[PDB]
C-alpha cells in the first residue's frame, strides 16, 4: 500500500473505500473554482497570451500555480474576439464530459474495457451516419481527430483498391493516387504519406474562384493520371474546406468518382456540421452517397477536441478491409472491439462529451448556433464588399470568410505585410484574432465566425479597425 | 428553436450561477463514484439526437448510468488490464485541458502547451538516456507512437515521404519478438507494409526475444530478398509483462544497420525506479522509444509518446513538404511533427500528474506492483495445477491451470470458467488472454489499492474451483 507510504501524497489517487475523501474533494474543488473563474472570466484574458519531473510530490500550491500558468499562457477561443480558428470555446458538457471520462478511465480499446462507451460510441455513429444519410450498413468510429479519420478512410479506400492489408502496397507497378481540391486538408499528404503512398500520391484538383473543387478538372485529372499510368483509387471532396469554408460540389464529384469506380470520401470535417441545419443542409446535398465521411464535432459542434469520425456507408468494410488478422470475438449483442476497427487501439473515451453534448445543445440549438455563424459571417462579407481596399476570398459557403487588403497604394508584393500588420494590429490593439493562413500563394485574413458569443460589435469594431489602418 | 442557458460558459460571466451549480452537480456526482469505486465490482453487471436540449436531470442520469455501465479498474479487485485508475491530477488535468481547449495542432493554438510538451519529453527523453538530441510527441496511444516510429523508420531507410513505396522491389519488413504487441501488424498495415510484414522472432520459455533467432531471421529475410528495416524489442510485453533483452537486441540491430525501436509502452515507467530501470538497459540506445504514461504512470488515457534519440529526424524523415515556420523561441509546431494534427493536450495531465507523484512516488508505486506480482507468483508456484508462463519482468504474472484431472483439449474451458468465477463470485478480474494458443490467465498488478487479501482471495477461490 504505496498510498499509505510517505513516498505518495495522500491525494495521488482516489481511494475506493473514501479513506481519502475530503482531502480529493479539497484538491478537486480547488481546480474546479480555478477553472470556473478562469472560463466566467474568459473576456478579461485577451485571445491569444502576452522542466523537471520532480523527485518528490509537489505541493497543492505548485500544482495550482501551473495550473493558472498554463490557463493564462493558453489561447483563448472563449474571448468574443477569437475569431480565427475553428477552434470554438467548448461546449460546457463537453467540458464535463472528458471530467467523467477521465474519471471512469475506460478505454475504446475493446468492449470488455469500455463496455458502455462502445456499445454508445457504435450507436451514436450509426445514429450521426443516418443524419448523413448513408444508409442501413451505415456505422463508423470516433478518432482522436480529423486527421485519423482521413487516414483510416483512405487506408480502406486503399485496402479495398489493393488487397493490402496483409502484403502491403509495395508490390505495385502503378502507382496509387487520390484526388483533392487544391483546397482540401494537409492531413490528406500526410495521410498519403504514412500510408506509403508518399504525399505526391495526393493530385490537386483545380478550384474555382470561390474555392470549390471543378469537376471538369477532377474528370481530366483522373484521365491524367491513368495516362499517366498511376492507379486513382479515390477521390476526396471537401465540404467546408479550411481556408476558405467553402463546399466542393459533392454530388457531382461523387458522380464522377462512381463513374471511375473511384472510393468516394467526402472531409465533412468541419461541413458536416450542417446535416444538423434544414436551413443549411442542402449545401451538403450528394453527400448521402459517399463511401465515407470525415465529420468533426470539435469543430462546429463545439465539443472540446478532439473529438472526430470517419463513417463508412458499408461498416462492414472495417472487417473486411481494415482489421488485422485475428480472432473474431465479437459481443453476444453484436458488438465489435472498436480497436479491431480503428487506426488507434487504446483511445479515450471522446464519445462521453460528444454524447452529452448532442443532448445538452441539441439539434435545435446547434441549428441555432449554425444560422447565428452564418449571419456574423454574411455581416464580414458585407464589410469587406463595402471596402474597395478588402477583397473577398470567393462566396461563402459556411460560416467562415476569408479576405484580404489589396490596397492600391501597395505594391502586390508588400500586401502580405500589410495584411500581417494588419492583423497584428487587430490583435494587439482590437484584441480580436483573426487567422493570417497562406491561401492562394499569398497572406489572407481568415474569419471563422463560431465563438457564440461573438456578436456584431465586434465584427463592426474590426472593421473600424481596419479602416483607421487603411486610412 | 433554442439553446440551454448553460450549454457554454459565458465569458462575461452572465450565466456564472447556472454553469457553477451544473459543473458542481457533475463533479459531485463523480467524486461520489469514484470515492465509492469499491461499491461497483470491477465489471458492470436507442439512441437518437434529440431535437431539443435535454434537461440537466437526462444528463447527470446519464452520466450515472454511463459510470454504472462502465469497467472499474478502480476497485481493488481489478487486477486484468494494463488500464489503471486515473492518478487524481489526471482527471483534474483533463478537466482544465478541456477547458481551455487548446489545439497541439500548432503553437499558435497551444503556445504553452506545445512548449511545455516539447521541453517534458526531452526530459522524459533523457530519463531514457537518449542523449542531447533527443525528443518526441505525445500521441493519442501507443499504437500511434508505434505507427509513427516505424513510419520514421520506414521513411529514414526508404526516402518515402514523397515518393511512397509502392516502387520497392524488395518487401519491406520488421523484426518482433512473437511476444510483441499486435500494434505493429497494425502498423505494418497501416503503413503500406502489410501484417505480414512483421516477422515473428522466437522468444524463449520466457517470453523474452532470442537473440539468436533474431539474428537467424535476419539473415533469412535476406536471404528471401526482402528488406529488413527495423526491428521493434518490447520493454514489457502485453501478455506476459516480460522484457526483451534490449542490449543484445540493440546490439544485433546496430549490427545489421537496422532502426532500433524499443515498445517500452508499458515498461518504460521502469525509468522511474531507480530499484528497477536496470531491466531496461540497452534502452539507452534506441533510435526510438514508445512509452505510454496512461499505464504504469497512471495517467488517464490517452498519454503516449514516441521518442526520438535525434528529433530533428521527424523533420527530415516525417514532416509534410511545408513552409518553416518555428516560432522565434525555436519551437516547432507539434502537428507537423506528429500522426495527428490536431490533437487533445495531453500534456497537461502527464505534466501534472508527474508533478504531484514524483519520481519517488513512481518508484514505490512500482515496488508495490513487483511485490504484488511476486506474490502471485509464490500462489502459483505452490500449486502443481497452475503454472506460470514464465519467469516475470514486471508487475504482471501470467498463468495458468494446467489440471492433470483434464484432457488439456478441455483447459481452456477449466480457464475460462476460472476466470468467470473468479469475477462473478470474487469480485476479482483476471484477464483471459490467448497465449500459446491456449487460453491464460493474467494479471496486472496495477491498482494502488490492490493489496495482500486480494491476492490471497484470489488463491482461495482457485483453491476452491480446483477442488
Amino acid at each position: 500500500n504505496a498510498m499509505d507510504s510517505r513516498f505518495l501524497p495522500a491525494t495521488a489517487f482516489i481511494d475506493p473505500e473514501g479513506r481519502n475523501r475530503n482531502e480529493v474533494e479539497r484538491l478537486v474543488q480547488q481546480v474546479v473554482d480555478l477553472i470556473l473563474a478562469k472560463l466566467t472570466g474568459a473576456a478579461e484574458r485577451p485571445p491569444m497570451p502576452e522542466i523537471t519531473i520532480p523527485e518528490a510530490a509537489a505541493t497543492e500550491a505548485t500544482l495550482l500555480q501551473a495550473i493558472r500558468d498554463m490557463v493564462d499562457g493558453s489561447m483563448n477561443p472563449a474571448n468574443p474576439g477569437y475569431i480565427g480558428h475553428m477552434d470554438p470555446m467548448p461546449a460546457t458538457m463537453a467540458i464535463l464530459g472528458d471530467l467523467v471520462a477521465a474519471a471512469v478511465n475506460n478505454n475504446m480499446l475493446s468492449l470488455e474495457m469500455s463496455p458502455s462507451f462502445s456499445r454508445l460510441e457504435t450507436l451514436l455513429l450509426r445514429a450521426i451516419a443516418g443524419l448523413f444519410g448513408l444508409g442501413e450498413q451505415a456505422g463508423g468510429v470516433l478518432t482522436s481527430g480529423g486527421s485519423l479519420a482521413n487516414l483510416q478512410a483512405l487506408a480502406v479506400a486503399r485496402n479495398v483498391a489493393f488487397d493490402s492489408v496483409e502484403p502491403g502496397i509495395t508490390g505495385l507497378a502503378q502507382r496509387p493516387v487520390i484526388f483533392a481540391s487544391e483546397a482540401a486538408h494537409t492531413s490528406l499528404q500526410k495521410a498519403a504519406m504514412l500510408l506509403g503512398l508518399g504525399t505526391a500520391a495526393v493530385i490537386p484538383v483545380r478550384a474555382t474562384a470561390d474555392s470549390r473543387m471543378d469537376p471538369e478538372d477532377l474528370r481530366a485529372r483522373i484521365d491524367q493520371a491513368r495516362g499517366a499510368g498511376q492507379h486513382p483509387f479515390c477521390v476526396v471532396a471537401t465540404a467546408g474546406t479550411t481556408t476558405t469554408g467553402n463546399i466542393d460540389p459533392l454530388a457531382e464529384i461523387g458522380a464522377i468518382a462512381r463513374e471511375h469506380g473511384l472510393w468516394f470520401h467526402v472531409d465533412a470535417a468541419y461541413g458536416g456540421a450542417l446535416v444538423f441545419s434544414e436551413r443549411h443542409r442542402w449545401r451538403l446535398a450528394g453527400i448521402e452517397q459517399a463511401d465515407s465521411i470525415t465529420f468533426n464535432p470539435q469543430k462546429w459542434l463545439y465539443v472540446a477536441k478532439t473529438c472526430a469520425m470517419v463513417l463508412f456507408r458499408d461498416a462492414g468494410v472495417l472487417e473486411r478491409a481494415f482489421r488485422i488478422p485475428a480472432p473474431n470475438m465479437r459481443a453476444t449483442d453484436g458488438f465489435i472491439n472498436l480497436g479491431e476497427i480503428g487506426v488507434q487501439g487504446t483511445r479515450h473515451a471522446d464519445v462521453v462529451k460528444l454524447w452529452l453534448t448532442l443532448q445538452h445543445i441539441g439539434q435545435q440549438g446547434y441549428a441555432r448556433l449554425i444560422d447565428d455563424g452564418y449571419r456574423l459571417a454574411e455581416r464580414v462579407v458585407e464589410g469587406v464588399r463595402q471596402r474597395p481596399f478588402l477583397r473577398l476570398a470567393g462566396e461563402i459557403d459556411t460560416n467562415i470568410v476569408c479576405f484580404r487588403g489589396e490596397p492600391d497604394w501597395l505594391p502586390a508584393e508588400r500586401w502580405d505585410d500589410w495584411n500581417a500588420a494588419l492583423q497584428a494590429l487587430l490583435l494587439r490593439e482590437g484584441k480580436i484574432f483573426l487567422s493570417l493562413p497562406v491561401y492562394r500563394g499569398g497572406r489572407w485574413l481568415r474569419a471563422v465566425l463560431l465563438n457564440p458569443y461573438t456578436t456584431d460589435a465586434v465584427i463592426d469594431a474590426m472593421f473600424k479597425q481596419i479602416d483607421r489602418f487603411a486610412g
